[PDB]
């Protein structure tokens, strides 16, 4: 039993809700919140900009030190950093950005990072400003993640479309 509330169950391990991931993280304080990161951990917009703003820029400060030490992530890769006031940990995961021409096949590799964590609150990878089809992202999630994932979808219209079209 966990504290996630109001989710629709899609499969044995995948759950979905129309919610602002920032507000959901502040309420649940999950062990892991997933960020829709880029390789430079520059949290300017989309989910990343919203999560970072909610930390009063502490996420960005921590991320800049991470990059200065380690260099950029790989597309499809991830790193674990602090969750600040939102969660114990933040798993920064880089899905391919279609608006940069990145290989959509890397979306499966990106979701594989979730399997290193028993329970996660997450957005749909590569959705939103990353330019991929969210219906496809949900399919890859369900077919790749085996751990317990609670997906927050900000847009109500998109949420309804994802549920109604789910096979
Ligand atoms: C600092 C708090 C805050 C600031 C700006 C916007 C938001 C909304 S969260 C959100 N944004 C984008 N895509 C998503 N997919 C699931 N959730 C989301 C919150």
């Amino acid at each position: 039993v966990n504290s996630f509330s109001g989710y629709l169950k899609l499969t044995d391990n995948v759950y979905i809700k129309n919610a602002d991931i920032v507000e959901e993280a502040k309420k649940v304080k999950p062990t892991v919140v997933v960020n829709a990161a880029n390789v430079y951990l520059k949290h300017g917009g989309g989910v990343a900009g919203a999560l970072n703003k909610a930390t009063n820029n502490a996420m960005q400060v921590e991320s800049d030190d991470y990059i200065a030490t380690n260099g950029p992530l790989k597309v499809g890769g991830s790193c674990v950093l602090s969750g600040h006031n939102l969660a114990k940990h933040c798993l920064h995961v880089v899905g391919p950005n279609v608006n940069k021409g990145e290989d959509i096949q890397l979306l499966k590799s990106a979701y594989e990072n979730f399997n290193q964590h028993e329970v996660l609150l997450a957005p749909l990878l590569s959705a939103g400003i990353f330019g991929a089809d969210p219906i496809h992202s949900l399919r890859v999630c369900v077919d790749t993640v085996r751990t317990n994932v609670y997906l927050a979808v900000f847009d109500k219209n998109l949420y309804d479309k994802l549920v109604s079209s789910f096979l």
